[PDB]
C-alpha cells in the first residue's frame, strides 16, 4: 500500500 488509497475522489 501508499497512502493515497483512500483518492475518494473518484
Amino acid at each position: 500500500l501508499y497512502r493515497r488509497r483512500f483518492v475518494v475522489g473518484r
